[PDB]
């Protein structure tokens, strides 16, 4: 059993996909353990989460679209769960993102691209703990 | 612009129907403007919210079925959003809830009902208070 960090971006917000991108995750049977709504994350909090994106071109712009508009951070529980939704979500990159993916589906841009997931167990740690503090 | 409390009731984390709900409401236009994830939800909140009903003889079934596993309670935001979630929700009875709700197209019980939503403009605000302290 693992968990991984989920954020619905404001993107899906801004195009009605939440449950969409939420629903996908439910039927491949993955649980919810935590949840917080934020109606606009707090610009330090991002900037942790993307800490190690700080050096590149994109980290402020990024930011910018990430405290945009609302955001959901959720626990996903489940048996490899970090690899697993990782695969649903599909590659950042919109001329890779494979069809039936989240990102393949309904993501067309590098940067609003409807849903962060933890890439390793390592951070999903980092990013648990920058949610869900307590 | 009205706001309603919405509970997703635990028979929905159940059948896996969260996300189906949630984008009934969300297609529907209406925003989320505050948002809670409870893994089990305590006693006393479930009996305030059902302080109505608290001589029925349903009412110690109805509390002991809604601590049974998770729900979620949403403020949603929207003009008319009482009457027109209430609408959306369908009747209690499955006898007469219609096809095209929640509950006529989803629920096959009276108890579980899959959702709750405010049913009036002073309910919203006591129930509101009730989930949302804040
Ligand atoms: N390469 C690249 N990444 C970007 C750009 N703009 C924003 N980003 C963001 O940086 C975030 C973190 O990047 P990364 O860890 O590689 O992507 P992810 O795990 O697939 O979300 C991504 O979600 C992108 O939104 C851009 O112009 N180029
Ligand atoms: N067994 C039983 N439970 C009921 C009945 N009426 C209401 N309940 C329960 O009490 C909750 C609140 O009832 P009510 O406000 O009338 O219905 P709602 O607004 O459609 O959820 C419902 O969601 C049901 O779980 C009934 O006639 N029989
Ligand atoms: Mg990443
Ligand atoms: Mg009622």
């Amino acid at each position: 059993l693992q968990r991984t960090l989920v954020l619905i971006k404001p993107d899906a917000f801004e195009r009605s996909l939440v449950a969409e991108i939420m629903g996908r995750i439910e039927k491949k049977n993955f649980k919810i353990v935590s949840m917080k709504f934020w109606s606009k994350a707090p610009r330090n909090l991002i900037e942790q989460h993307y800490k190690e994106h700080s050096e590149q071109s994109y980290f402020n712009d990024n930011c910018d679209f990430m405290v945009s508009g609302p955001i959901i951070s959720i626990v996903y529980e489940g048996t490899d769960a970090i690899s697993k939704i990782r695969r649903l979500q599909g590659n950042t990159n919109p001329l890779a993102s494979a069809p039936g993916t989240i990102r393949g589906d309904l993501a067309n841009d590098i940067r609003e691209n409807l849903i962060h997931a933890s890439d390793s167990e390592d951070s999903a740690v980092d990013e648990i703990s920058i949610w869900f503090p307590e």
